[PDB]
């Protein structure tokens, strides 16, 4: 679907926009924009890809004139700049509903200005039942979205969003904490063995955008099916993986669609696709056991290098 | 508290300005000023008290160069303008961020500018786990209000919120609504009958407004202790004070179970003042307060005079 | 005309947006969009009309984006949004300005952007010779729609303006005061028995706007004709339908800032006007008053107030 | 008044500004600020009166950073710039909302923001009973300047307006056609012989603006009083001066209206209309001789 | 290529806009619109051509509304609206920027949304090098304007650039204040002798201008070739033509701020131009001065002051 | 001057940034506010520090509220925010022109209007001569700087600045590139041997910032006098020390010269030719010992 056309990633130095980068840089695409901010991060992914399709765009969303000429000759636009953090956005929610609610207005508009054919906006688990500043500002980005998202039928722009929550080793999260902590020898530091969390992959994340991409109507949002495990079952599939097992140890669910979203869902094999107008969590999704978990684990590479003595991040 | 200081009320032509003027018109304040952007409504309420302390200015939160010059010379400010009804917030969340998250923003700016000495917000329980864009909103506003109520440490202004549910005998209320369902010879229409809310009333949420106006520090967030009931048990009720003893339908969009005042995370740090929680700055809800039975919700119906209007 | 179309009444939640739902909401028009700032009265009229032809949008003509939104798949616009009353703007001459003039080339910007087909704006009599706050900017509203209008050879979009003093039995009105003063005993106050005032009901504004809807030109302004009474005539005219004639009547004297006719057309527009049978057509370049109209007796005026469902009702 | 103290006058570049500038320049006030857009005639300016007292202000009413800017550290300003022809109003009424309204709103946000202690705003005779939008919009601007002036009870600015029609011998008025119809040969053009106008030089507006400067209080609008002429006597009586008899050949200005009249104080030489029929057919009519008396106070008649 | 099209120039009001009016108003191109923020100059201007295919419109660049609205219906966009003074500048930086960078990408992005087909946009040889507030806000704006020229691919817009320094008889310059000096019988008033100036007539911007309009690709700048000349010889070739040849002459000295060559292009433009005859073009990605260019003598000199009607009339 | 004062860098999760909080934040100063866009940076730096006297604000030059909302009661300002790379402001000159001309007119403006006391802008060896998009967006600055610093004397604000060049072993600078090309084994790729660059390390820029910040008046730019190297004599000094045996910049220009105080260490160029060519030159000898003042080259 990609072929002779122009996609624009938003916040595209993130780790999202390297996954995309990744997978498509060498297809038949036209072009990647990458729109951000910084300047020494465009820099480095310049120097890293070394391609002649990857055109930077320095930019802020806030800024409706500077995405407004970045969009231009456009098809398509994954939308994933953000404020993620909990604690910056706890002290300056203004500037986390300037970033991703006022943002993500000025993106869709501008896409609409510029009749882009789809935009995705990315969203969070952490959007559902939110309890922080960061959460209730995804929230609302999502509400945001699906309101623009009406009044499009004249015209040739489709609006949907995807959510996921976090992926498998990203920075300062479980799975590389325990990995150090067995390389250096310490025991694990785990709060609750029965704490449980999905479990899925950044290319998994990618396959959710792209589905979205392709089957998405307006103010769709598009959820992907995923397994859980309790942190007990991780640090046990990890010590096995690792060679470990006699190794010291030393001592809560995740929501991706609410029981309203669950009622209008429509079931679509790995995905729930809630259209526009029991909650799906990580205790009662499908439980993964230490095996099933294993198989989870060797599909990221820094894992895989591990088991044959290997060391990348 | 009030002699002689000015009082600036956004928001001021709704029901809570009304009776915020009602017991404060006719003391010794020396002007209230109503802030709103509705001409016909101000003209009546100044028909209304025909009091020369009350003073109107046309003008819309969102605009702060409107607020900025309402607010000079003002001594305290109550903030109670919003867009507070839920289908019209999701459907036109952005209006709901425009008005609750950056008006609010700019009448706490103009307040700092203009040397105001207090400010309080007025905050809903739809706030607390938020799950429509009404809520959102106000969640989004309570935590601008105390990032915005930090760095004031030279300044002498104060800003501090409180939070509140549903009255009792509101306009279009329950009570109100089950009592002309009645006069019309209708069954009660019901969403849920084992929902709970909290029983409280307008005089009350004043009560609370002006706990927060005296006791608040920055950033606080004020909450006041109510029972609670389910709409069964206040159905049950009236019917008995009315000699007359309904139509379930169903739970609707964007509406839970049950009100919350405090979070789980809230309540850890939250300081029980008697009557009030005192939320500070950087469960408990309608299903775990005192619940009342018929008797306990008979005696708290009985103390609304529009409901004693009925009985005799 | 309207079958399968989509309008958006501007300041829809006004007495102006009633009268049209009253006429259009149960014909083959497609949609019809509300576009005001109260939720409160948008939801009281959701319960009134309940039907699925009714859209409701929250926004402000102040705020470009709003409005931009709000007329994406639009095909007309009634501009009736306001701020009308003359003591209010006074004391906040900017508001007038932000929401009048501003509003007004909010809404038209946005409809040359969506491509909007026909854009009608609501104006008054008060915008002739204008005195206050409130007057003159409606003044400057007329002269900034027409200064739009001249940028659209290229475009699809027409606009185009009608005026129009107040209705007979509006909101805080002499009809209605009357009315209530008779049924509580009081006699009928009356400031000045030879004021002059053009007599239109409500049904006749939609007319008019019709009428500038099918048949205006960009930059035209239409003018209903109308008869006119005195207070003392239209007083005399609703005793009898009361049947209550010999009913006191208490001469108050003059208000301040109250004329004693009204004007709808100045002698500058009346050598360039038009007259197309009913109506006069003010076209842009590129007296008319209720004391010398056609003056109506008391039979007349009894007709004119039977027109009015509200007057029916009590004979 | 005027001593070590620093007057702003925004549309500095214009005859008003000039005037002010011929007549307080060589006096002991501290600095005259002139606020404008135009680099051409600002630059023309400092050459003409090469003065140390004289700063220059690139800016636009318009654009509220500017003007705060500008008037900080400034004790008295008056507000002269304004778009003011008929014809290109009516085409741009936007433009003269945007400078003549909203321009006025951001010279009295800033005088306040900066504690500015007076401000005088120069308003026409065509803002009474206004009949096209350049008028209009003077109209809003008087309305605007007034309602701004209420609330300044704690502050110690004071805002007031003046408001006059037009001055003999300015550019393209009815004098200059006269003279240069004259040497061209030509029959003097004369719409209506019959129509009077209010006959006031520069340095009368001069004395007005300084009036409602020490005199005004909030909300205040000055008026001077002004004798008129017809056309046709104008017309006599310059061609007396010039010596060619017989040579070939609304309808009133208002300054105050009836309302206003009410209200008004008469001060002597000047109404002052208090915040909440007088024109040129009805005020003192100038005979030929009279007219001759004043034609001398141009020295371009003198000549 | 203005049969039946129309035309706008913003900052109309000024030089350029009259040269372009004098030679295309009594043509068949359908309608002028001159775009500026002074009534008085618009009302002269109207008076002095009085045509019918001269229509003003009020506006400032920095008001992207005012411009928008302007240009809707507009072929072709003249952008000559500038604060072009050094002093005034230095003072006011942000005016500078306001007007010559903001005022740029309104007037660009409003032709983008109006759908105009051709903008050329004016520039000064001041932005070669840049050394004062006026310079650097004119260099700012080419940067600007080459910028805003990419992914216009799809867009049936096209926009680039000129860039020329003072022309001949232009107010306050050198010739005017020579030829009123001779009349009064008064000396000439040198600075600098041998300070060389490109020497190019009000025609020949005005070619330029039309040159980049029928050439241009997007982000081109256009530069005309112009060859030089000293004071010296110019004092000399004027004294012959209005034959005063013995005429006493002022050596002030070097004037402050005031260079001894104006330079066109830059070592890194020379090194990218593409000669196209009569005119340099700078494509978007030695010294190009008057000092190096064709100098002029005495008698080549009087050919070019030939070419001002203001000067064929002096030797008659 | 710091004792129970708040300092506020813009820009402060940069190289400056850093080098200034190394310094100071140990020190008798009340509050460092660092304020930049970057919630990762603003993180890991206060991760890295752990300090109770760092304080952390999201927020952007461009927005005058937010600047505005994070200087109450600061009392002294670094401005060093700033878009610094060429090709990346060659493709968006607006975004140069927004970030380093109007964001700096932001942060006087609310420097002024919160009354800090003194506020010290960076600026760069690049805008002086400047050729392409970020250098002059950088001149701009200064013109902008220098304008706010005039109509000042009531308030009790000074406005001056600071202009310095590339710093040694700062990122993508020739001596990190030297010693990555010996380490990769490849010999070393150098443009132009004859070259000539200001040599100067991250702690004299400091000492600068500090220098202007006790001495500035209104409109005042200070450069620091440093010493010159060849290329050539920069590659040849460090291969000793290693054991494996346009073409100049310019800090003051002509019509600066003429009016700089000399005051020593420092020029000072009050409000209204030096480059590296013409200073001091090192020889292998001197720059040997300040090759060594890099505790990244100490090291090794
Ligand atoms: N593990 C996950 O990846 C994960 C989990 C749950 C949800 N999500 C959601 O998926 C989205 C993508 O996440 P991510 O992991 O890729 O986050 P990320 O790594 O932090 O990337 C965010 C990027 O957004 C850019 N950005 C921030 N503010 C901007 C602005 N005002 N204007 C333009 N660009 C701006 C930043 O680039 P510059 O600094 O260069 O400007 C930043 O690199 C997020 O919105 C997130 O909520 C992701
Ligand atoms: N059950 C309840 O009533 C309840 C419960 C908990 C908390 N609260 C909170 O208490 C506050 C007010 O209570 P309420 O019952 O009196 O609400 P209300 O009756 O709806 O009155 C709100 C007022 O805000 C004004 N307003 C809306 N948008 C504005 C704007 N953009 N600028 C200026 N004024 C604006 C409106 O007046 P105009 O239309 O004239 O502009 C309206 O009169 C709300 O913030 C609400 O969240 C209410
Ligand atoms: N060799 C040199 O690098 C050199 C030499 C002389 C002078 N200077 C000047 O000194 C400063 C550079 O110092 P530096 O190199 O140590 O830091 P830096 O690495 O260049 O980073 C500067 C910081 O500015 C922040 N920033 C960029 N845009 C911003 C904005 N719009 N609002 C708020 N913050 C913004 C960035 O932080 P976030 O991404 O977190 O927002 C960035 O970390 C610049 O002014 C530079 O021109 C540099």
């Amino acid at each position: 679907m990609f072929k002779d056309k122009v996609l624009l990633i938003t916040g595209g130095t993130g780790s999202f926009g390297n996954a995309v980068l990744k997978r498509f840089l060498e297809t038949d695409i036209k072009e990647i924009r990458i729109f951000s901010r910084d300047e020494k991060k465009q820099d480095d992914m310049r120097k890293k890809y070394h391609s002649a399709k990857l055109k930077f765009y320095i930019g802020d969303v806030r800024d409706y004139n500077s995405i407004l000429n970045a969009t231009r000759g456009v098809d398509y636009i994954y939308h994933a700049a953000a404020l993620k953090q909990v604690p910056s956005c706890e002290f300056h929610p203004m500037e986390a509903v300037k970033t991703n609610v006022l943002g993500t207005e000025n993106v869709l508009e501008a896409a609409i200005q510029n009749h882009v054919k789809r935009v995705v906006c990315l969203s969070t688990d952490k959007a559902v039942y939110p309890i922080n500043a960061m959460g209730i500002s995804k929230a609302m980005m999502e509400k945001v979205m699906v309101a623009k998202s009406r009044n499009l039928e004249g015209l040739d722009t489709v609006i949907c969003g995807t959510r996921y929550g976090n992926v498998m080793a990203s920075r300062g999260s479980v799975i590389p904490l325990f990995v150090d902590q067995i390389r250096q020898g310490k025991p694990l530091t785990i709060t609750d063995p029965n704490m449980t969390r999905f479990m899925m992959t950044l290319e998994d994340a990618v396959d959710l955008v792209l589905y979205a991409f392709e089957h998405g109507e307006n103010g769709d949002i598009f959820v992907q099916k995923a397994p859980a495990a309790t942190i007990a079952v991780l640090a046990e599939a990890l010590k096995q993986l690792l060679n470990v097992e006699d190794h010291p140890i030393s001592i809560a669910f995740e929501a991706l669609l609410s029981r309203e979203e669950m009622v209008h869902a429509f079931d679509q094999g790995d995905y729930f696709r809630v259209p526009a107008d029991e909650d799906y969590n990580s205790h009662n999704t499908t439980r993964l056991d230490v095996e099933g978990m294993k198989q989870l684990l060797l599909k990221l590479d820094f894992v895989r290098a591990l088991t044959r003595g290997e060391y990348i991040s």
